[PDB]
DNA sequence: ATCGCACCACA
DNA sequence: GGTAGCG
């Protein structure tokens, strides 16, 4: 309700300022106008944010289908620097943004940090929710450079999803509370930043309303490194004669792309 | 013309 | 509260 109030008050602030093939492809200046269009649309359409030429993090918002988006995106000629918008209150996969500064952390073995993180999360999902999974259900995406160990993990739980990304965040700050206290041996998550201050390997700042999350094969606009399937990745989509593996990987990586299932379990976690 | 949320603060 | 620095 509070969220409903501030969101509409921002829109009040903004008010103060020969058949062709079926294709939906609309751009908007305000992310709220994009969602207005989505609700009005009646086709399974989703919101993307495109970083426009700048150093700025300014975005325009694109509205289309996953299938049509991929069609114009997959060559990586255009639509560089693209972001998934994780809609508030939509069911979503459990995901992670993991990063640490490599010079500031000469001892850290990032590969083992993800493997031990995944194991603890899988134990947490079993103990708290009865969900059984393993690293074979984790899509491992890498955007690392020589300065930064950067990885995105997207869990592919069978017939399971979280109520929305706020609840993913509540679930994570609950199970990571021992780690947040070093600020059952979760010390392997603590890392130094540039200024020597210890933080977590797990970035807790991405579980926010309408969080932008950088697409598979997109780079930040300043940069050249794009998210790509990590070498050690152990999640493999079932192969299909009807879709390319790369499209399979794309759809798995979309946090809001919850597999339509008739037996779906929805996980909640309250603060 | 993006968006939506730790560290200080006063009292 | 009260914001600006962050993601
Ligand atoms: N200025 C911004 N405006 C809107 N959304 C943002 C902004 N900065 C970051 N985000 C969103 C998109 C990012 O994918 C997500 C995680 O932040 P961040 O770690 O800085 O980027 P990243 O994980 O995609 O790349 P990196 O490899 O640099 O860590 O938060
Ligand atoms: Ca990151």
């Amino acid at each position: 309700m509070n969220r409903k109030w501030e969101a509409k008050l921002k829109q009040i602030e903004e008010r103060a300022s020969p058949e062709e093939p079926p294709s939906i492809w609309r751009l908007f200046h305000r992310q709220a106008q994009a969602f207005n269009f989505v609700k009005s649309c009646k086709e399974d359409v989703h919101v993307f944010a495109l970083e426009c030429k700048v150093g700025d993090g300014q975005r325009i918002y694109l509205v289309t289908t996953y299938a049509e988006f991929w069609f114009y995106y997959k060559s990586r000629k255009n639509l560089l620097h693209c972001y998934e918008v994780i809609p508030e209150n939509a069911v979503c996969k459990l995901y992670f943004d993991l990063e640490f500064n490599k010079p500031a952390n000469p001892g850290a073995d990032g590969k083992k940090m993800v493997a031990l993180l995944i194991e603890y999360v899988c134990k947490a999902l079993q103990e708290l929710y009865g969900v059984n999974c393993s690293a074979e259900d984790v899509l491992n995406l890498d955007s690392s450079t020589d300065e930064k160990f950067s990885r995105h993990l997207i869990f592919q739980l069978h017939d399971v999803a979280f109520k929305d990304n706020i609840h993913v965040g509540n679930f994570l700050r609950k199970i990571l509370q021992p780690a947040l206290d070093l600020l059952p041996d979760l010390s392997f998550l603590v890392v130094k930043n540039n200024m020597g201050e210890k933080h977590l390997f797990v970035d807790l700042g991405v579980y926010t309303r309408n969080r932008n999350f950088r697409l598979y094969k997109s780079s930040k606009i300043g940069k050249r490194v794009a998210l790509e399937v990590t070498e050690d990745n152990k999640f493999f989509p079932i192969q299909s004669k009807d879709v390319s593996d790369e499209y399979q990987y794309f759809l798995s990586s979309l946090v809001s792309n919850v597999r339509f299932s008739d037996t779906l379990r929805i996980l909640t976690c309250e603060p």
